[PDB]
RNA sequence: GCAUGGUUGUCGUCAGCUCGUGUCGUGAGAUGUUGGGUUAAGUCCCGCAACGAGCGCAACCCUUGAUUUUAGUUGCCAGCAU
């Protein structure tokens, strides 16, 4: 971002200084999108899974719609916190949601008062709103994705708990060594954002048909 | 009855009391149960390192307040006589 909050633990990757902000080199981007190309490419053909985090909105839409291309998994909205850890507490609240979904598409669609408008749908509606993606999440991610690391603090954390490779892209203002490998890059910009993404999407689908 | 098994005034019908899996602390512990609204209420919504849950609050309960069907003596009398 600006030249006031920002890391000096990513020093190595700006490149000196427009009236205003920090102007990151490029060479150096290019070269680690090519490496997290490879990565990507040897970690999707694999049986398994790469998880996408769209933590701010251009992330949101971006992720989403990369997801849903690459028939991933992905989580959207905010980030509860537990899922790579409570996965035994997430698993049973996305039963409980395929149950309720099954019964009230297939069962009866009125079960005996007028009570199903007040709770039995606004919950149904948050909860699918929350989930999302984890509807279909078998077992556990294999390499998360985060736009934003320093906004998804929780996230990162729990993936680095459970010890499972993180990639994503950092700006100027968060720290290279929580995510432990990384590609330099603006996530303010929902261009940016969309370009990256869809590349892993790609490289994933390259290697992994 | 201060060695124990089976109960009556008041705050006051006042809204509180906690567990599981998780995280944060060397540790006692904390979070959830803090914040902004809102309610008679921890009743509910949104953010939120937390996701659910049990006793409570609520509903199921009684009576009262309207109407339909069923049923007419000891109840009632409209049409009838008396
Ligand atoms: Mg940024
Ligand atoms: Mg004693
Ligand atoms: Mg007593
Ligand atoms: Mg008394
Ligand atoms: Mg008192
Ligand atoms: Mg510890
Ligand atoms: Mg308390
Ligand atoms: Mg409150």
């Amino acid at each position: 971002h600006q030249t006031r909050r920002w890391n000096p633990k990513m020093k190595k990757y700006i490149f000196t200084e427009r009236n205003g902000i920090y102007i990151i080199d490029l060479q150096k981007t290019v070269k680690k999108v090519d490496e997290a190309f490879n990565f990507m490419r040897e970690v999707a053909s694999d049986n398994g899974t790469i998880l996408f985090v769209g933590t701010k909105k251009q992330a949101q839409e971006s992720v989403r719609d990369e997801a849903i291309r690459s028939g991933q998994y992905f989580v959207n909205h905010r980030w509860l916190g537990g899922t790579l850890t409570n996965f035994e507490t997430i698993q049973k609240r996305i039963q409980h949601l395929k149950k309720i979904e099954k019964m009230e598409a297939d069962g009866t669609f009125e079960v005996l008062p007028k009570k199903e408008v007040v709770l039995l749908k606004k919950e149904q509606e948050k909860l699918e709103r929350f989930l999302g993606g984890i509807k279909d999440m078998k077992g556990l991610p294999d390499a998360l994705f985060i736009v934003d690391p320093r906004k998804e603090r929780i996230a990162v954390a729990e993936a680095r708990k459970l010890h499972i490779p993180i990639i994503g892209i950092v700006d100027t203002n968060c720290d290279p060594d929580e995510i432990d490998y990384v590609i330099p890059a603006n996530d303010d910009a929902i261009r940016a954002v969309k370009l990256l993404t869809a590349k892993m999407a790609d490289a994933i689908i390259e290697v992994n048909q």
